[PDB]
């Protein structure tokens, strides 16, 4: 079956356009130093997939209570900042294009990684268990934030846009998907607010439009992209209600005009009643711009989807893992190197 369609270019809009169709999906890999400074090996890995049309990077912290996982990185320090900018500088020679993926992980955040202060999140609806592989780790009861702890927020994803640009990154991809922290004021089961956050559609978008349009003021809505999660499966349990959110949400989303929508889903032949179906078919019926499918998709069959209109770009995480040379792999039509969990703990 073909695969031709993926080595189109395409144009995000007037400021970038893609040499094809395929992205890396962000994929946490936990290697950063103690400082959450990207690493050498992190450079090395990023540059041999700038065959990809655009990199999306590991999930990247916008301030310290944003961490939840060992080792991620930041972009809040300017030693953070250097070191994101040796690793866009190799992307961009190796012929490339990145953005990076902004990150608070809310009720997922756990305070051993910053010193022991509040875990936030829209409600006080804590989690079960603890950090993997940190069973120590025991999550905690968030402390439902205030208005002015949110504007604080939507203030450091700002902040932490302007410091990817700094680093000559090519744009964000917005978090908002997964069961972190946008995404938890999207769903019933983590936001059950009463405030001008909670309650209604227009409400429980508010901070994600907000962090959004904050990013947007300062980036450009050309660099600025959003991962979406409206099928709850990752750290969350849905609610038939979601569905009136998401359909508020996506037409405030397209009058942004945004590089991109990602959809957040791990396998995407799972469907969702409320949502009528798979998150991505839900998205594509209800949004009119460039949409991005991901989830258990091999080329061939990301290339049929596309060309069924389903969606217009492919983000390909596992494979990626285990193929750097993914692109030119599927370009020349050699076969790939399945993916192994074993291959977590390398870095190549
Ligand atoms: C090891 C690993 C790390 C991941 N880290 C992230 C992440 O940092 N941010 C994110 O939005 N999704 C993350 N994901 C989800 C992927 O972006 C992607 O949606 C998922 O792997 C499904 O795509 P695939 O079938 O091509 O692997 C991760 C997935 C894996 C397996
Ligand atoms: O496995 N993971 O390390 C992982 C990490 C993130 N993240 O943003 O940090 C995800 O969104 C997902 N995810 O939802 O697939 C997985
Ligand atoms: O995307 N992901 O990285 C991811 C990871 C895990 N995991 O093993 O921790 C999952 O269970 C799922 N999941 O079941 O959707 C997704």
């Amino acid at each position: 079956n073909s695969v031709e369609n993926l080595f189109d270019t395409y144009k995000l809009n007037d400021t970038i356009t893609l040499k094809n169709r395929i992205l890396m999906a962000p994929l946490t890999r936990c290697m950063a130093d103690a400082n959450l400074v990207p690493t050498d090996d992190m450079v090395a890995y990023y540059a041999r997939r700038a065959e990809a049309g655009l990199i999306i990077s590991e999930a990247t912290i916008i301030r310290p209570d944003a961490q939840g996982y060992p080792n991620t990185p930041g972009i809040f320090t300017q030693a953070q900042i250097a070191g994101w900018r040796k690793v866009t500088d190799a992307v961009h020679a190796n012929g490339g294009k990145i953005f990076v993926q902004l990150w608070h992980t809310g009720r997922v955040a756990h305070p051993h990684f910053f010193g022991g202060g509040d875990v936030l999140a829209p409600s006080a609806q804590k989690i079960e268990g603890s950090v993997p592989r940190m069973r120590e780790l025991t999550y905690v009861t968030p402390k439902a934030v205030t208005v002015e702890d949110i504007q604080g927020l939507v203030r450091d994803y700002a902040k932490a846009a302007e410091n990817v640009i700094e680093a000559g990154f090519d744009g964000v991809e917005i978090h908002g998907a997964n069961g972190y922290l946008i995404d938890q004021f999207l769903h019933h089961d983590s936001n059950r607010r009463t405030d001008e956050y909670g309650g209604t559609p227009v409400n429980m978008s508010r901070f994600a439009l907000e962090v959004v349009d904050a990013i947007i003021a300062r980036i450009g809505h050309d660099r600025t992209g959003l991962r979406i999660s409206p099928g709850a499966y990752f750290n969350m349990a849905s609610d038939s209600r979601d569905r009136v959110v998401f359909d508020y949400l996506l037409p405030e989303l397209e009058k942004r005009d945004l590089a991109f929508v990602h959809i957040g889903i791990f396998d995407d032949s799972i469907e969702f009643d409320y949502l009528g179906g798979t998150a991505s078919s839900y998205v594509r019926a209800h949004y009119g711009k460039t949409l991005v499918g991901v989830g258990s998709y091999s080329a061939e069959t990301a290339s049929k989807a596309i060309a069924e209109d389903k969606f217009d770009l492919i983000a390909i995480g596992r494979p990626f893992i285990a193929n750097p040379d993914y692109v030119a792999k599927v370009r020349n039509s050699e076969e790939l190197v399945a993916y192994s969990d074993e291959m977590l703990a390398s870095l190549i």
